[PDB]
């Protein structure tokens, strides 16, 4: 018979008896060994003493640590994160000029889109403790973590091609920011009022629906539920960045403009590109270039410092 050590963080362990009959899953559950799921294999008397990363048929007590240090998450993630672990080792982080892109394999270009953003984005952590130490790990130059663990709260499938601006969301969904930041929207009917619409913190950094500071800072005009002429207008903003994102749009980028960074997306296929001219990152080979015929779906503006008296 068989006794191995069971965690779910590394930092937990209780003893489990076996048997050599059956398999770890029929005995036990899910079950990972250095990276391995070997669950449907017969334990060995070398796999003994060793330490194991159960995945499902958690007790109480380690339902419990699995809460704290992932959030709220559903019964397959544990599996599905482990699994993503050992489906994406092999993949490899090219360095140009001490700037970090992801290798392209397995339609994982999207991927590279969102963590050369993310790169950029100063000021930002996550509540989660898993994906916060994860973070603090890929900035460290080690994101096989990090990479796995947006990709099992995306519930993306490894190989399958995703939308990067989607991900971008859900990961930014999960962040915060250390600093201040204010966005005010000033909305205004005359049988109705005036009313304003306030955004603190990471929301106010990020809009969706608007390419460029520009068309951010107009008025919009529509119908008050009251049922009259309503508007609608951006009076504050003070971020320490701007996080636009849209639809792919077709468009020319010159060279001086004040974007800090883009992604394009081409067809299923993105690139993430900076201006330090255009520098482009297409998942791995670097370019250089002056003008680019492009269809952007998201942009990055340095810090915003702007205020509007509204007339
Ligand atoms: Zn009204």
């Amino acid at each position: 018979t068989i006794e191995v050590l069971v965690t779910v963080d590394g930092v937990n362990f209780r003893t489990v008896v076996l048997n050599n009959k059956n398999t770890y899953r029929s005995q036990l559950g899910c079950v990972f060994f250095n990276g391995a799921d070997i669950s449907d294999t017969i334990p060995d008397e070398k796999q003994n003493g060793h330490s194991l990363y159960l995945a499902d048929n958690l007790t109480a007590d380690e339902t419990k640590a699995l809460k704290e240090l992932y959030g709220p998450v559903d019964p397959t993630f544990l599996h599905r994160f482990y699994s993503l672990k050992a489906a994406v080792h092999g993949w490899k982080m090219v360095v140009c000029d001490k700037v970090r892109s992801l290798k392209l394999s397995d339609n994982n270009c999207y991927l590279n889109a969102v963590i050369m953003t993310l790169d950029l984005l100063k000021d930002i952590k996550f509540v989660i403790p898993a994906l916060q130490h994860a973070f603090m790990k890929h900035k460290g130059g080690d994101s096989t973590d990090f990479i796995a663990l947006i990709m099992a709260y995306g519930n993306c499938t490894f190989g399958a091609p995703d939308d990067a601006s989607r991900l971008l969301h859900t990961v930014l969904a999960k962040a915060e920011l250390c600093c201040s930041a204010r966005m005010v929207w000033r909305e205004w009917c005359n049988v109705c009022g005036i009313k304003d619409v306030v955004l603190q913190g990471l929301k106010a950094c990020c809009y969706v629906g608007v390419q460029t500071v520009e068309d951010l800072r107009a008025r919009m005009t529509y119908v008050c539920q009251c049922g009259g002429e309503r508007h609608r207008q951006l009076v504050e903003h003070t971020t320490p960045w701007l996080l636009l994102s849209g639809t792919p749009n077709e468009k020319l980028v010159t060279t001086a403009p004040d974007f800090v960074a883009f992604n394009v997306f081409q067809g299923g296929h993105y690139v993430h590109a900076r201006l330090k001219l255009i520098l482009k990152f297409d998942s791995g080979t670097v370019s250089k270039t002056s003008d680019w015929k492009c269809k952007v779906t998201d942009v990055l503006f340095p810090g915003q410092k702007y205020s509007s008296d509204c007339n």
